[PDB]
């Protein structure tokens, strides 16, 4: 039992508004960052039960994210807003508790569609 907590990390100032207001709605706690290392920083005092992060910036596109999120976070739920590139570190990522990969649509229906679901297939 929690009180939903959901992460994201694209834009920040545009795809927080929406998703911070939207996802409230639902009764879940959703914050955002730069971009996923920052969420790499203060997941370090607190784990979110359903993360996103994008993949354009890190060594490795963005995939580097989840790279670095599975070596503090045991089994993170992270989703990614896009897969272009370095797709190895993808499916890496589902091994180490990553939820799917995403395209770049995310504003609310396509984001919370499927954060809902996420979640839905986690708690029984
Ligand atoms: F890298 Be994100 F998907 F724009």
């Amino acid at each position: 039992m929690q009180r939903g907590i959901v992460w994201v990390v694209d834009d920040d100032s545009s795809i927080r508004w929406v998703l911070e207001r939207a996802l409230a709605g639902a009764g879940l706690t959703c914050t955002t960052f730069e971009n996923g290392n920052e969420v790499l920083a203060a997941l370090a005092s607190k784990t979110p039960d359903v993360l996103l992060s994008d993949i354009r910036m890190p060594g490795m596109d963005g995939l580097a994210l989840l790279k670095q999120i599975k070596q503090r976070h045991p089994m993170l739920p992270v989703i990614i807003m896009t897969a272009h590139s370095d797709l190895d570190a993808a499916v890496s990522a589902y091994q180490q508790g990553a939820f799917d990969y995403l395209p770049k649509p995310f504003d609310i229906d396509e984001a919370v569609a499927l954060v809902e679901r996420a979640i839905s297939h986690y708690q029984e």
